[PDB]
Order: structure tokens, then sequence, then C-alpha cells
């Protein structure tokens, strides 16, 4: 696996992120509705952000991004259900923590794997976009009573 | 079909036109690339919004989004298709000015729908979408050089 | 009962609620005190101008507003109690959406004599009005982890 | 008539309103002369927009708008007459009301004829100008000392 | 009398108040109307913070606020007439100055009182309500060709 | 032809311009179609502003500016026509450019005229209008492949 | 007489002005006292900026500037008065249309004398400040019912 | 106690105050995780400018402010205990409260000290400080369901 | 001495002590010529608000200000000199800090003076100003390498 | 060495933001305005990449070039005096062959520097190269190219 | 030293900075105070931003930070001394720059280490904390009249 | 003629934009932040003085100077490399003595615009030499000088 088939998988990954994103900001019901919609705002703003930079990349070293959601569906390691039972607050943030830490890990590959090809403008990015995630799971950790690594 | 459903196949239709307008965004070249680019960042942003404020009548009125690609992709009317072949700036206004042509013919159908179930918010909603896809289908349609209804 | 007598009515229906909203956001206690007193700042500002346009409004097509208190007791539907006993902060956000609720089936009502006596700006001001006021009670309903329209 | 040539007679209007406008705008003297003198800038930004938009939803619907002052004056009913005589601050402020009011009126007739046809985007935004004109009505009787309908 | 009903008594007049202003800012006609307007709207905007700040500063200090109409009517001391005669710019303008001086010598009193009882924050926060005060009877006063305090 | 006459002179020239600018504002199709309607916007604002800094200008030295469209048809020596045939997009801003020679020159008599008659304001004014109408021969020139002096 | 000694004159008789300025702003009364009164804050401010660049221009042709409410009375040939009697609107506009009047003519005789003197920079000053200056005499003279040259 | 020395000791408080909100911004848990999160940030940025401003009062009265943390320790009154067994929202927001209680009292007995030290600067800076402190002790205590002096 | 009479008194030194900010910030030469050129500009803002305040202050208690440079030379007791010998950047700011602490004690006398007639407002306004005079003090006092009461 | 890198790239940055100018007074055609306010662009940019680069060079103990002289007998970006606007294709042919110069000497002195150990000049590089590779995808997707093309 | 202890002690040696920061920001004398005074400012609010980063990244990687002043103290190697004995602008500095080195070394010292214990993003920060760290360095040794590395 | 020295002045504008870096760069001492942000000020400001003049230029139908070769060729403003960084009083008289060139050279450019009938040039050239004037009062009081001192 190289550079460009990592930037493209996560352009997917953040496709089914931002929806799902979506879901839970549409979803949600709760004592901290108000917070917790407004701060899925925030997250689908940031992570569309993360979206556009890496196919932006993808594109500066000659790759060709996923662009359609079929190839998005096709290709991501991010998992998405239709909401049909109504979850709790604490179950919409804890599917949120877990895709934020499947793309954390995915991320660190994506280190590692840009590093040994010296690729360092995409290395630098990633690193950017995992210190933001790494902060959000331990913001949203903490919100559901638990430690960052916990 | 009734509010709920057509206010669900926009959400789906929306999405799908989102990342449609992420495509022309990434993939096009020509003597127009800069103000195209930044148009299509308008674009997404535009009906982005569109879509957040479909789901959120939907949600009003007591009705549940589509919330994952699987459900846009087998809900919407809107067409999308890898990009294999290269095309032209022309080629792709040309897929744009097609998506919105479909775009407001079925926003026509969904304001005669609510207007016939006494809906009047979903109805206003409907109608200033509608304006905007109106003014966008002159202009792009007078990019390639024709009639708005040309 | 015509367009003039409507509007007067929401009149001091708005006078009472925005008080109302200064009640609850005076004497809210409880762990979302900080989000739902900011929010009941954002409510007092956004009724208050429904009030003034609605006044305006009245104003516009020759009637009279009501303009003392004495009056909107006398004629507004909306129902105000002193706070004797301490109520919660999920109370406080019921007599919200009950409110919220009354002003949404009057606003309807509204929307259909308006749309009957030819008053086509009237229909599209309290259009808009609904449409934020649905938003509302989804919003609130959510936060009391029901439905709306439940 | 229908809604194109309804359009085209409005952008003739436009065109005569905004120039008497500037007219106002420039021969009025008088103790409130500051605040009247701004309040003109403000119209003439005002009416400018709707004129901008009135020629941009004639564009929409295939149409094409009158772009020369000699079409203006050939179709406009809204009336002019070159300053002369000196006139009071009530007497061009009668003229504003007057002219406001022909411009009222023909909105309604507009508002009839588009919904009669069934164009519902030009429907809505002759609301909204009816409104805004409405408005204007109120205020500058309320200056010259008189009921909106007096 | 202490403090605590004081403020108290300060937000029932405050609340008469406000809707006083929304009366003169409603009804009001004259050559000065533009100007005056909105000036009406500043003061409403003004006195409406003032009489959150006197809540909160209640609230703060162990009181509980009158927060219905019912008590507003009750405790105030600023009157309330409804509108049925009309009034000229002059007749508003007078009773606002007139309401503004009662509100400054009421202010004059809490000052001195809560200087008799060791409230610093209170006295300091009527202390600059009635600077402001002041300044408005010097202004509108003005407006009314006559000195301040005459 | 005399300081005022000049000046009341160019008021009927600038607003006959603009009206061409928003001809050209409407009618244009094209690839450039989006810089250029945007351009277009703000040169309207721009020759808007030029106008009413001349009416002023007339007015401050004791003239009387035009203020009708018929007064600007008899006086202008700008030329217009009804957008009938269709124009391609160097030919509308052939038309402009061309206008904006016309107005370059008729400045250049206007700065000599003033400078003979001792009017230093009016000079100067007419001065920095003229900077920026060279500046947009120069643009416009450049857009049509074309030397500024060509 | 040079141009320093022109502009030294100017910064005496502009510290004069911006007091007088103060005068009518502090002592209006009457019905246009909000308009009039914020009108006199815009103008000290503009004039206190003519005043500051003034001197430094003086400073920068190696002049020195009077700074001393003594040499400011000692040279100005604005005049001033103590406010003793009251003056009705009118009468403190006429005043400041007096003043300006003389302004503008001494700065006419600067600019001359500067054109004498080769002096481009402060000439052109002195002519920008003589455009403001024309344009406020046309405004409070209309305001004063009057045409700006009567 | 005087003057200088209560103010150097309300900088070592107010030293180890912001200290303990970074604490609690940095340790809390639980579902008002993001609200308080950023509450304290507003807190750490009040306090901080407490701080700045109490320090910059003693300096203008010839006094010399701790500037050491050796110092803060060693002579504040407000108490610090590190984090280490995990605490509830509730129960850092008591230890909040407390601080803000003790400084609301060690403030008032400052003001009562500069009011016989004739310290008038001092005392209504103090006095500010107070009714912020008391804001927010109101809405904290609203925050755990009391009343602001249970 | 009573309030009215301490207030004209500061407006006369406030006017006299603006020119002198002037003139440091005209004559001024040295090392640190901008830093105290931009600093000095700030001052003139700062105490001509402090003016303007203290002249409306008068005004709402039934005062007359001085209008006058005759009056304000007459009553002032800040000491102005015209700028003949140069002199230093040290000795320009000995000379600014002279004043200032000479409205800092005057301020301290008028401080006591109505709050011996109970005049609260003017009381907190002088209070206020007195503490960024202190501020001052400090601040040019350490440019001076100075204690502030040195 | 990392200063004679950056003194290097001081130079080349200096003979860019001057063709950069170059291009926006030079060029015609259907696409001028959007290309001349994208040349305003251009020169804040790199004008902010040439201060940074100073600003580092000397934060490190060296001494900036700082007079034409130096750039031109320093810098390896060429320029060529226009007599004669050349077309829009050809101006943006030239700016992409400069940006690409720049990428690949960036691409050396990352090199260069992360052998060295200077981490902070080494990220300061990778950030401008980020932009000049965003910046080569968006003039060759203008030319009708491939970005690698 | 890992990562997670080597963050807190950055944590405890930012808290001691940042104190010291405000010591030489409160002591500071000479004629650089003014820019010196608000450049401390700039500081004090730099190094508090990059002290909550650190902690932050700390709490993301599991870490605790230290929060108390007692941990602060025991932990950093930051060196601190009460301000007894007067200190030149220069010495102030040179206490500046030499905390500042530490700083830088340490730094270095952390960035080497988290490249070894593949934090990539700790590492990454660390870097960019560094930069802006030399950039003082280099700034401040110049206002010393020293080379950077000097 | 007007073309002629317009084009003058890029050159001239171009070596004095980046003599304001050389100083923005190498100042030492005691009012160090106070100048290197004034510094930064004055870039921007003859930035654009040297964008608007090259703009004139093009709109009366001239061919400005592009490339740094042109510029050393052609100005009259001098450079010269700093080893060195060189007093804080150093550089402001260097600042003040290109300004005063820069300014007498402008009067000639607004007498000469003025025989010839370009309006909007001298009008340009009297608004720079206007700032130009203030700006040699300023530093010249900053050396302790009286302007035309």
């Amino acid at each position: 696996v190289d550079t460009k088939e990592f930037l493209n998988h996560q352009v997917a990954n953040l496709n089914v992120f931002t929806v799902k994103i979506h879901q839970i900001h549409w979803y949600m019901r709760g004592h901290n509705f108000f917070t917790l919609h407004e701060k899925m705002d925030d997250l689908y703003s940031e992570f569309g952000e993360q979206m556009d930079e890496v196919a932006e990349r993808l594109l500066a070293i000659g790759g060709s991004p996923f662009s359609t959601l079929k190839e998005f569906l096709e290709n991501a390691s991010v998992e998405e259900a239709p909401y049909t039972k109504p979850k709790t607050m604490d179950q919409l943030m804890e599917d949120l923590v877990g895709t934020l830490e499947l793309l954390r890990d995915e991320y660190k590959q994506g280190i590692e794997l840009t590093d040994k090809e010296g690729d360092d403008v995409t290395n630098d990015m990633l690193i950017a976009f995992k210190a933001s995630i790494d902060k959000h799971i331990w913001m949203f950790k903490a919100f559901l009573g638990k430690a960052p690594l916990e």
C-alpha cells in the first residue's frame, strides 16, 4: 500500500464520517442536545475540511480522488448503519469516539508510510490531522466520563 | 408521494449532488479553472446548507432523514458516475446544469405537493431553493452560451 | 376574526411569551444552566423581533397594536403564572415547549386566515415565523428526549 | 399581461423610481435634510437591489429585460417630472409616497398574476418586495403625520 | 423597604417602561419620525439590558424577581395608558421624559438606600444607570427645547 | 460650456453608462461569464458613486443636476441601443471600453475647462475619476488582448 | 504672506472652530437635536483631522505650528463668543455655515498661494479640505432652506 | 492590613485561583464537559484580567506586587490541592464556588478597607470585580441547583 | 466651589491639556519618537473623551460649560507655554507627567467635593477618570525611570 | 549547509516575487481579471515566504542577502525582460516552471535540514512545499495538464 | 524521561515563565517602557497558549498535567527570584532571553525524545513552539544589541 | 518624458523596498520592535506605490521594468550589502536619504507631468510625495533633526 491509495482510502473514510456526523447531529436527543448538536456542526466542518485537504493533496501528488458515493462506500473502512432504533446521547458519542479512534490509528499508519516513502508534506498533513483527532478523542471521552486511552 | 418522502428523497439527492460538486471541483482543468473552482466551493456550501435545511425541516415535521451513503445511493434520483474518461470544462458544466435542472423540476413537483398537503413552511422553503436554482441555471447556461430554458 | 385582530392578538401573546422567557432565564437551575441560560437570551431576542415585526406589519396594514401590559393580559391567550414553587429545568422547558406549540398552532390559523383574505405579505411573515417555531419545537423536544409532535 | 411583461415593466418602473429617489436626495431642503438625505441613500440602494433581482428573475425565466433609458421611459408607469420650482420636504415626501403606492398596487397585481400563472418563485419575490414597500409607506406616511392607508 | 424589594420594584418599572417605549415606537408620527423611531429602538435595547441586569443582580443577592405581567402591573409605579386618542411626537416625548424623571428619582432613592445597607455592588450598578438616565433626560428635554431639570 | 453644464452633462453620461453596465451585466454569455458578471457589478457601484459625487459637486457650486431619465436622454452623449441581436462577450466589452474612452476624453476636456475657470476642487475630482477610468481602460483592453492606447 | 504662515493661521482657525463645534454640540436645543448633535460629533472629528493634517504638513515643510490656546486666539481669524443667550437651532447652524464660508474663502487664498509658490502637496491638501467644506456648506444651507451660494 | 498589602494578597490569590481554573479545565469529566470546559476558558481570561488590573493598581499607588510562584503560595489564602482521585463535575464546581465565595468575602473586606483609607479608585475597582464574582456565584450555584446564598 | 464650577474648571483644564498633548505630539524628537507619537494620539483621544463626558455631565446637572478658548484660558489651572526653546523627550514627558499629576490632585478634590454634595454619578465619573490618570502616571513615570509617587 | 540554502532561497524568492509582478503587469487575455488578482495573492504569499525564510536565517545566526545585486548573483530562479507581453498560457508556463524549481530545491532543503537536525527549518520548508505543490496542481490544471505532467 | 513527563515538566516551566513575564511587565522602567510593556503582554498570551496546548496534548496522550503552583515550583527548571533590588531594562531582558534559551534547549531535547518514541504529534507541536522561541530569541537579542547565537 | 520617469521610479521603488527589508532584517538596538514593525509598514506602503506607478505606466501605454537586472541598470537609488548590521541611527539615516532622493525625483516628475499635461500622473506623484514628506519629518524627528535639516 502506497501514499495515493492511503489518501484515497481516507477520502472515502472522511466522506462516510461526515455523513455519520450528520446522522448524530440530526437524531440526537437528551439534555446535552444544544451543545452536542452545535458541536457536531463544528466537527462536520472540520472533517469536511480535512477531506478537501486530503483530496487536494492526493491531486497534488498525481493521484485521482474518489468522487462518488459508490466509491466512498466501496473503499471506506469507516462503518455506517441506518438509524432505526433510538439511541442515547452516550451511545451516539461512543459511535463517534470509535470512528475517531479508527481514523487515528489509520492516520498513524499513514504517517509511518509517508515517512518511509519520504513524502514529508503528506506526512506533516496527516500529523496535523491526527493532532486534532487526539484532541477530540480526549474531549469526547471526557464527556463519557472516561480517560482518553480508556 | 407525501411531503416527508419527498424531503427525504431530496436529502439523498443533495448528498449525491454535493459529492458531484466536489468531483467537478477536483477534476476540472482548463482556462476557467480558478473561477469555476471557487464557484464549486460556493455551490458546495450552498447546497450543503440546502441539505441541512431540508433535513431539519423533515425532522421538524416528524420525519426521519436518511443518514448513510447506502440510503442516499438507494433513494437519490441524481445520477453520479466515477471520473474515468477526462471531461472538458463545458462537459462538467453540462453535467452540473443537468443535475440543477433535475433538482429544479423535482423541486417544482415538491412545491405543488406541499402546497396540496397544506405544509406552508416546507412550501416556502422549497420555493426559496428553487429561486436560487433558477438563478444558477441562468448563470451556468450563460457560461455555456445558452439561454436559460435552452 | 380578521387579519388585524389576529396580529394584535399575537402582539399580546408575544409580550406574555418574552416575559415568560425571562422567567425561565432568571429562575432556571440544574446542570444545563449555562447552555439553556444563553439559549433563553437567544429566544428572548428572536421573539422580541417577531413581536416587533408583527406590530410593524399590523401598523403597515392600518391596524393599531396593543401597547400596554393591561391590553396584553386582556387579550393574550398565552398563559403566565408567577414563580412561587421551584421548578426544574425540565418543567420550565415543558412550559416553553407548550407555549411554542400554542404559537405554532395559532400561527397555522393565521396563515390559513391571511391566505383566505388575500394578504400575501402577512402570510409570508407568519410562515417564516412558523418555520422557526417548528425548528425550536423539534430542538427543545429533543432536549426533553421526545420526538417533535409527540 | 404575463409574468415576463410584468417583470420587464417593473424594471422600467424601478429605474424611473431610483432616478426619482436621487432627485429628492439632491434637491431636498429643510430641517429634516440630514435624516431624509441618508434615508434617500438607503432607499436608492434598496430599490436598486429590487431592480437587480427583478431583472435577474426575468432572465431566469427566459425573458429579456429592458436595458436602456429609452425603454424605461417608454415602458414605465412611474411618472417623473424635472425639479423646477422649489418644493417643501413634505411635497417631495408626498411624491415618494405616491410612487411607493403605485409600486405597491402594481406589485399586488403582479402577485395575483404570478399566482395565476403558477410562478411560485416570482410570486414569493414580489411578496417580499411588497412587504418592504408597505413598511416604507407606513413610515413615510407617519413622517407626513398620516395613517398608512390615509 | 430594603434592597431586594427596590430591585424587584425596578424590574416591574422597567418592564412597564420598555412596553411604553414600544408604544411610542409604534404610534409616533411627525417630521422627526425616522430619527426618533430609531432612537426608540435604542432605548428599548438599553432599558431592556438595564432590566436584565437589575434582575440578575437581584438573583445574585438571593432575591426573586417578578416574572409575570400581572406582578409587573401590581408592583410597578411607572404608569401606562392604552393608546386611544392620537398623540403628537412632543406629547409622546413628554411622556417618555416623565418616566425617565420618575426612574431618575427612584434610582436616586435606591442609591441612597443601598449605600445605607452597605451593598456596594448594587449601588455602583444604580449609579451607572442613573448616569445614563440623566444623559437621556438632558438630550430629550433638549429635543423639547427645554433645559434639563426644567 | 462651463463647469456647471459640464458636470450636469456628466451626470447624464454616467446615468446612461451605468444602465449600459447593467445591460452588459444581464445579457452577457460565454466562458468568462462569472468573472465579468461580478466585475460589472463592481463597475456599476463605482460609476454610480462617481455620478453621485458629480451631482453633489454640481449642487455645491450652485448647480442643479439633471434628475429625470428624460433629461439624461436629452443631454447625454453616451450612446445606448436596446439589446436585440445577440452579441459576443468581446462585442459587449468593446462597447464598454468605447464608452470608457468617451468618458476619459470628455473628462480630459472637463479637467482643462475646470483648470481654465479656476475650479480647483472640480478639477481634482475629475482627475481622480479619470485616473480610475484610465486603469479600467487598461484592464479591459488587456482582457480584449489589446494595448491600452490601442 | 507665505505657505507656512497660512498653514499656521489655519491651525489657529481650526482649533477655534472645533471648540465652536463643541459649543453648538453642547448648547443646541430643538426638534433636530439628535441628528444635529451626532452631526456635530462627525464635524468635530473631521476638522480635528484637518487640523492634525495641516499641522503635520506645516512640520513637514520646516514650519512650527502654534500649539497653545494663547497662540490660537492671537492668530485665528475665526471668531467665537461665549454662550450666554439661548439660540435657536437655525441660529447655531448659521454660525456654523458662516465659519465654514470663512474657512472656504481662506482656503481658496491658500490654494492660489501654494500654487504660486509651487507647493503642490500643500495645494492638493487644501483642495481636498475645501471639497469637503463646500459639501458641508451645501448640506447645512439645505437644512436652512437656502441654496448653497445663498 | 492596608490597601497595598490587601492588593498584593489578592495578586497571590488570583494566581492560585487561575491555576485552579486551569486544573478544573483540564481534569473535568461528565456530560457537561464541553460547556463547562469553555466556561473555564472564559473564567481563566476574566480572572487573569482581574489579576493584571489589581497588580497595575498596586503599582499605581506605589506598591510592589508579588511576582513569583513562591510569593503567591506563601501569601495566597486561596487553597489548592493537586488532582489525585477522580472528581465529579459537581465536586469541581463546588471547589470553584467555594473559591469564588472566598474571593467575594475577601473583596468585601477590601472594599471596606479602601473605603476607610479613602482609596476611591481601588474601592471602585474592587466593587466591579465583586459584581462579577457575585454574578458567577449565582450562576454556578444555579448549576449545582442551589440558591446564590445557599 | 460646588460641583458645577468644578466640572467647568475641568472642561477648561482638559481643553488646555489636549492642546498640550498635541504640542508634545508635534514637536517631539528623539529615539522614542514613533512610540510616544502614537501614545500622544491615544492620550489626545482619551482626554478628549474625558472632556466630552465632563461637559455632558455638567449639562445633565443643569450647568453651562465653557465653550470658547477665551473661557478655557481664563479658567484653567493647567499651564500652557508656547514651544520656543527645544525640549528633550524626557522634558516633554515631565511636562506631561506634571499636568497629569495636577489633574489627578484636582480630581481627588472633585471626588471629595461631589461625594460631599451627594452627586453620586459625577463622583463615579471622576473616580474612573482618576483610575486612568493614576495608571498613566505610573507608566510615564516608569518611562522616566521613576516610581509613581516619586 | 542550512544557512547557505536559506540565503539562496532568499535570492530565489526575491527574483520570484519580481517575476510574479512581471506576470501581473504584462498579462493579457480573457482570463485577465482572475489571474491578475491571483498574481496579487501569489505576490503576498511568496512575499511572506521570503520574509519568513529571512527571519529563520537570522534566527539561526545567518545574514540574509539584502540587495538586488546579491539576489541576481545567487538566485537559481531565472528571469527575462518582457518586451512584449506573451500569451497567458506562456506566463502561466513560466510561473509553473519556477514553482517546480522551487519545489525541488525546497525538497533538497528538507533533506538537508533533516540531516543537519534543524527541525524548525525542516518544518518551515515542508509547509512552504505543501503550498507550492497545491499551486503546481492548480496552475497545471489551468494549463489543461496533470500536476506531475 | 519520557514524553508525558517531558510535557508535564514544560507545563511547570511555562507557568513559572509566564509569571516571570508578568514580573518583567510590572517592574520595568526606562525609555522603552511602553513598547516592551505591550510586548510582554503579547508574550504572556503566547506562552500561556503554549502552556495550555502542552497540557491538552499531555491529556490527549493519557497524561495528567500538573495543576498547582506547588507542583510547578517542585518540577520546573525555570528560575525565578522575587523582585527586590531594582534592575535595568537590559537586565530584565537578559533574564527573559536566558529563560527563552533554556526553553529552546529543553524543547530541543523534547523534539529528540519525541522523535525517539515515535510521537509524531508532540514532535510537530514542540517544533512549532521552538520555531516561535527561536524568533523571540533573535528579536530580543537584537533589542539587546546582540547576535541571535550570542 | 512621463513614461521614462515612471519606469525609472519602478526601478527606484524596487531597490527601495528591498532596502526597507534590509533595514528590517539587520536592525538592532533598543528601538528594534517599533522600527521593525515600522519597516513592515513602509514595505507595504512603498510596495503599493510601486504597484500603482507600474499600473499608471501601463495605463498610459508604457511597459514597466520587471526584472532585477533592469532595476539595477536603471535605478538612481543606491544599495550596499550589509556584512554587518550598522547602528539604528545609521539605518535610519540611509532610509531618510533615500526618502529625500525619492522626494526630489518625484518633484521633478510632478513638474514634468504638469508640463506634459498628464494630470493623473501629476496627482498620483503629488499624493506619494505628501506621504514621503511626512515620513521625512517623522524619521528626521527620530534622528533628533528638523525635517529640512
